[PDB]
């Protein structure tokens, strides 16, 4: 009997992360495990997947530092505006010994292994307003903008730190919120802007680049522990191979889609990034998030970039 591996994500079927797991991870483990993905948060709500793995109702998810920070506030360090520099930097950080205690905490306290880090992409402010209606140059320009952000404290804080007035909303609700004007904008990376067709209901992207964002491939520790050494090696290899494939494809999308978006009439332009970075840094000073970061870890992350 093969082990069933149920995976739940709010991501679509066509998202590069989903594709990588389905086309690279799934066939590699198929000899002993059957991958069973659920997209669009049909099975488990966004931000409830970790709990579902811990409670034996799910085996895998595409988790985030923000989701983990709900349980272990120190994970907020990996979800902090302007800290990660690139996809390559994320990999260096995840593989550095600094990550060891973070990984151990999740295993010991949630019964979940973080197998791999995946690249999600550069988050930017995507607004319904045209550039002429609202030009984003400094954080002051986002005053009073109702910016959707995902529903966790660290996510809301990031939206606030940009200068906007964040509102929490599940990923699957964004399109309709933009269509009806219940929010002014959202911040998913360009491949998602296209995949989810947010460009049909917005007019600009201000390239704030405020979070070079990532996910983790989360995997039940109970399942892992029941696998043979050979099977564990295959699962780890399959997860890393999927992350690597997805990363390359996501980066390619990120490069090519600017022109596609502009062809759809989107205005895509950079603000004053020095001004944004400086402002966001000072927003974190004095915050609960800053106080949760273990000694020396931020400096270590910086040095790896
Ligand atoms: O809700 C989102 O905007 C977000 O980008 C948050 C990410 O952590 C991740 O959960 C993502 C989903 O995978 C959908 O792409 O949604």
């Amino acid at each position: 009997d093969k082990i069933t591996l149920r995976m739940s994500t709010p991501a679509s079927e066509t998202d590069q992360r989903s594709v990588a797991l389905a086309e690279v991870f799934a066939p590699a483990v198929a000899g002993f495990a059957t991958y069973q993905p659920h997209y669009n948060a049909s099975l488990i709500a966004q931000n409830s997947e970790l709990e579902a793995i811990a409670s034996g109702d799910l085996e895998m998810s595409i988790a985030s530092a923000q989701e983990l920070a709900q349980f272990f506030p120190e994970f907020s360090i990996f979800a902090t505006g302007y800290v990660h520099q690139s996809a390559e930097h994320q990999v260096a950080v995840f593989n550095d010994p600094l990550m060891d205690p973070f990984k151990k905490t999740v295993e010991d306290e949630l019964g979940i292994k973080l197998l791999s880090v995946m690249y999600l992409g550069q988050r930017h402010v995507n607004l319904r307003q045209t550039k002429e209606e609202l030009t984003v140059t400094t954080p002051a320009d986002l005053a009073g903008v109702n910016l959707r952000m995902p529903g966790t404290d660290a996510w809301q804080f990031l939206g606030k730190a940009l200068g906007a007035n964040p509102t929490p909303m599940a990923f699957t609700e964004i399109y309709t919120a933009l269509q009806t004007g219940s929010v002014d904008g959202q911040d998913n990376p360009l491949p998602t802007v296209v995949d989810a067709k947010f460009y049909e209901v917005t007019n600009q992207v201000a390239l704030t680049g405020h979070l070079v964002d990532l996910n983790y491939i989360a995997f039940s520790k109970a399942v892992w522990d029941g696998l043979s050494p050979e099977q564990q090696e295959i699962v780890q290899t399959a997860a890393d191979a999927a992350a690597q494939s997805g990363r390359e494809k996501q980066l390619a999308k990120e490069q090519e889609l600017v022109s596609f978006l502009e062809e759809q009439g989107m205005e895509i332009y950079a603000p004053d990034l020095d001004a944004f970075r400086t402002h966001v840094q000072e927003q974190y000073v004095g915050s609960e998030f800053a106080a949760s970061w273990p000694e020396g870890v931020l400096d270590k992350i910086n040095a790896l970039g």
